Protein backbone atom coordinates (compact mmCIF):
# COMPACT_ATOMS: atom_id res chain seq x y z
CA UNK A 1 0.00 0.00 0.00
CA UNK A 2 1.23 3.70 -0.51
CA UNK A 3 1.20 5.63 2.75
CA UNK A 4 1.31 9.75 2.45
CA UNK A 5 3.18 11.81 5.17
CA UNK A 6 2.22 15.38 5.06
CA UNK A 7 5.18 17.74 7.51
CA UNK A 8 3.67 20.58 8.89
CA UNK A 9 6.64 21.59 10.80
CA UNK A 10 8.27 25.13 11.51
CA UNK A 11 10.71 24.68 8.67
CA UNK A 12 10.12 21.76 6.35
CA UNK A 13 6.35 21.49 4.93
CA UNK A 14 5.03 19.22 1.92
CA UNK A 15 4.66 15.89 1.30
CA UNK A 16 6.03 12.29 0.75
CA UNK A 17 5.02 8.93 0.01
CA UNK A 18 6.53 5.29 0.84
CA UNK A 19 5.78 2.04 0.24
CA UNK A 20 5.33 -0.68 3.09
CA UNK A 21 2.99 -4.03 3.51
CA UNK A 22 1.31 -2.61 6.67
CA UNK A 23 1.43 0.75 8.98
CA UNK A 24 3.34 -0.22 11.64
CA UNK A 25 6.38 -0.19 8.99
CA UNK A 26 5.01 2.05 7.19
CA UNK A 27 5.31 4.51 10.30
CA UNK A 28 8.83 3.15 11.53
CA UNK A 29 10.20 4.41 7.95
CA UNK A 30 8.61 7.80 8.15
CA UNK A 31 9.84 8.38 11.99
CA UNK A 32 13.37 7.48 10.57
CA UNK A 33 12.52 10.21 7.80
CA UNK A 34 11.46 12.56 10.34
CA UNK A 35 14.34 12.14 13.22
CA UNK A 36 16.90 12.46 9.82
CA UNK A 37 15.56 15.49 9.28
CA UNK A 38 15.01 17.18 12.03
CA UNK A 39 11.51 17.35 12.46
CA UNK A 40 10.23 16.46 16.64
CA UNK A 41 5.98 17.03 16.53
CA UNK A 42 3.20 14.76 17.66
CA UNK A 43 1.63 12.69 14.93
CA UNK A 44 -1.83 11.45 14.19
CA UNK A 45 -2.58 8.53 11.91
CA UNK A 46 -5.99 8.74 9.42
CA UNK A 47 -6.34 4.73 8.35
CA UNK A 48 -9.51 5.68 5.78
CA UNK A 49 -7.18 8.22 3.39
CA UNK A 50 -3.71 5.46 4.76
CA UNK A 51 -2.49 9.48 5.31
CA UNK A 52 0.35 10.05 8.71
CA UNK A 53 0.51 14.24 9.73
CA UNK A 54 3.47 15.40 11.92
CA UNK A 55 3.31 18.77 13.13
CA UNK A 56 5.70 20.81 15.07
Amino acid sequence: MQYKLVINGKTLKGETTTKAVDAETAEKAFKQYANDNGVDGVWTYDDATKTFTVTE
